[PDB]
RNA sequence: UAAUUCUAGAGCUAAUACAUGCUUAAAAUCUCGACCCUUUGGAAGAGAUGUAUUUAUUAGAUAAAAAAUCAAUGUCUUCGGAC
């Protein structure tokens, strides 16, 4: 669907969370607000369309 | 990702952003008290004191005169201690 994954929610779904200011996945217009916006879970499934790699050793 | 002022992973470098952290007059006054050897003693040395926070306890005087008194003392000693 284009929705990112969150690392600290255990579940291999999506869900509605109330963003913060300094957590990744939000960005926030004025100061001082919070918007409640749905994201993808930390576990990895059938469902996904991309993932990130990186080399630790070759 | 069909999509909205949606956003993920990897790589750089700044501040009146964020997090730390030194410098300086002399004086006085308190408490502790090495010693001292003595009467009625005096003393080295030590530490404490910005402002702000919280609690407790004191100063923050005042309507009109003079003695007797208990001692202590500032002082001329008048070694009385009156002042």
């Amino acid at each position: 669907q284009g929705f990112p994954m969150k690392q600290g929610v255990l579940l291999p779904t999506r869900i509605k969370l109330l963003l913060t200011k300094n957590v990744s996945c939000y960005r926030p217009r004025r100061d001082g607000e919070r918007k409640r916006k749905s994201v993808r879970g930390a576990i990895v499934g059938p469902d996904l369309a991309v993932l990130a790699l990186v080399i630790v050793k070759k």
